[PDB]
RNA sequence: CAUC
């Protein structure tokens, strides 16, 4: 809920479709943060982002630790 | 739905 960063770039980690969710490492922290299937924005479709992608996100608070939202291409 |  609370927005902790927004335009933030990471890299992907690792995604895996079969459980739905990965981690982004930060470009700005060097930390991982988790991310979702559902914080994916949209792209025969699969919700996902690719192993190695750079993308662009927020960084949100969630109740387990930080997370991913509106993840996207950094355009 | 926290390291596949």
């Amino acid at each position: 809920k609370p927005v902790l960063a927004t335009k933030v770039l990471g890299t992907v980690k690792w995604f895996n479709v079969r459980n739905g969710y990965g981690f982004i490492n930060r470009n700005d922290t060097k930390e991982d943060v988790f991310v979702h299937q559902t914080a994916i924005k949209r792209n025969k479709f699969l919700r996902s982002v690719g192993d190695g992608e750079t993308v662009e996100f927020d960084v949100v608070e969630g109740e387990k630790g930080a997370e991913a939202t509106n993840v996207t291409g950094p355009g």
